[PDB]
C-alpha cells in the first residue's frame, strides 16, 4: 500500500505544469508530493539552467547525462516517499530524457539504458498538444522550437507503442475544466488501486 | 619532440600511486606533469566520489559515462601539454574505464567506442598484483572487492593481447627499490625516444 508514482509527460507548453497544479489542489497535501524535472536548483540543475537559457553550451554527450544524473539525485527520495505511503506527482521524467535525447540523434536503446533502474511509474499521463499549443513554442528556451518538438513527438509515440508502461493519453481537444476533471479522476484511481513493490524502470 | 604520454594501469592496491610518486621525484618537474584519474574535484568527479564512497548509486551505464566524461574534460589539456613538450604521467586512463566497465557486464567494444578519440599513450605500464596485493582489497571503496578485481584482470589481459598499444608489464615479484629503478628506466627512455604527432586512441 505504497504511494503511486505518477508522471506527467508531453511537449513544451502542453500545460502539464497546470495539470500538476490541479492534482495538488484536488488532493490533501499530507499524502502527496510534487516533483518538477529538471530540478534546476542542484549542481546539475544550475548547469542545465545555463544550457536551456543559452548562456553556456555543452556536448550533446554532456547534456544527455546532466539530465540523467539530475534524476538520479532523487531516485533515493522517490523510493523512500512511495514506501512511506506518499504519492508522487512528477513533471517530466525518464521519458523526457529519452525522447529529447533521441530527437537530437541519440540512440533510443542507449538513452534508455542510462535511465534503466529508476523507480517505475504506475501511470504516465501524456498531454497532447494541438494547434494553439505547439505553436506556443517561441524559443525563449533552447528546445522550444516547433520543428524540433515535432521530432521529439516521434520519439514519444514510439515509446508509448512499446507499452510495458501504463500510459494515459489525454486529447488536446478537451475543455480546460473537463480535462482537469478527467485527469483528477484517473489520478485518484491510480492511487487507490496501487499494490506491491515499486517497479524498476526498463529492467 | 613532444612530451611522452605515459599511463599507469593495474588493479586497486597495485601501488601505481607509489610508482607515480617515484617518477615525479626521479625527474625534473619543469618537464613533467602528474595526472590522477578520476579527477574527483570536477563536477563529474564529485559525483564519481559519491558513488565510490557508497553515498549515492547510479545506473551502471551512467557511471560508465561519468568516468568517460571525467577524462574528456582533460583531453584538451593533455594534448596541449604534450605539444608544449611536457611529458604526462597518468594514474589510470581509458583502460581503467573499459576493464572496469566490461567487468560489470558491459560491451568491451562499446566501452572502447566512448574512449575512442582520446590522446594515445606511448607507454602503458601495467602493475601486476601478487598475493599480498590483491588481498589488500578490503572494500573501503566500491570496486575494492577481491572477487570483482579478479574479473577486471580478465578484461585487462584481453586488451594487452590486442596490443596496438605499447605495454610494459611489471611483475609483482620485484623488490620495491628494484621495481622503482626498473620503471624509472623505461620511463626516461620512453621520453627520449618519442617522435611524431600525438596518436588518437582506438581510431
Ligand atoms: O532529460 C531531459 N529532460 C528535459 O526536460 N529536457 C528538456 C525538456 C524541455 O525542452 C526543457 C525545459 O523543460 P521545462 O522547463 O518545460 O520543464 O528540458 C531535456 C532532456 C534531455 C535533453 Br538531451
Ligand atoms: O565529453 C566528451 N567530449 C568529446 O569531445 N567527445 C567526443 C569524443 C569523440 O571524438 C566524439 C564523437 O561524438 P559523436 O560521434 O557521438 O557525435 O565525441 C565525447 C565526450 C563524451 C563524454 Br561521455
Ligand atoms: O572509467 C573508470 N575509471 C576508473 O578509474 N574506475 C575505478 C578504478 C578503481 O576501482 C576506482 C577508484 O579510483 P582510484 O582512486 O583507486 O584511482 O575508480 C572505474 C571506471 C569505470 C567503471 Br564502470
Ligand atoms: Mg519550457
Ligand atoms: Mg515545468
Ligand atoms: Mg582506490
Ligand atoms: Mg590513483
Amino acid at each position: 500500500s505504497r504511494g503511486a508514482l505518477i508522471v506527467f509527460e508531453g511537449l513544451d507548453k502542453s500545460g502539464k505544469t497546470t495539470q500538476c497544479m490541479n492534482i495538488m489542489e484536488s488532493i490533501p497535501a499530507n499524502t502527496i508530493k510534487y516533483l518538477n524535472f529538471p530540478q534546476r536548483s542542484t549542481v546539475t540543475g544550475k548547469m542545465i539552467d545555463d544550457y536551456l537559457t543559452r548562456k553556456k553550451t555543452y556536448n550533446d554527450h554532456i547534456v544527455n547525462l546532466l539530465f540523467c544524473a539530475n534524476r538520479w539525485e532523487f531516485a533515493s527520495f522517490i523510493q523512500e516517499q512511495l514506501e512511506q505511503g506518499i504519492t508522487l506527482i512528477v513533471d517530466r521524467y525518464a521519458f523526457s530524457g529519452v525522447a529529447y535525447a533521441a530527437a537530437k540523434g541519440a540512440s533510443m536503446t542507449l538513452s534508455k539504458s542510462y535511465e534503466s533502474g529508476l523507480p517505475k511509474p504506475d501511470l504516465v499521463i501524456f498531454l497532447e498538444s494541438g494547434s494553439k499549443e505547439i505553436n506556443r513554442n517561441v524559443g525563449e528556451e533552447i528546445y522550444e522550437d516547433v520543428t524540433f518538438q515535432q521530432k521529439v513527438l516521434q520519439e514519444y509515440k514510439k515509446m508509448i507503442e512499446e507499452g510495458d508502461i501504463h500510459w494515459q493519453i489525454i486529447s488536446s481537444e478537451f475543455e480546460e475544466d473537463v480535462k482537469k476533471e478527467l485527469i483528477k479522476n484517473i489520478v485518484i484511481e491510480a492511487i487507490h488501486t496501487v499494490t506491491g513493490p515499486v517497479g524498476q524502470l526498463w529492467m
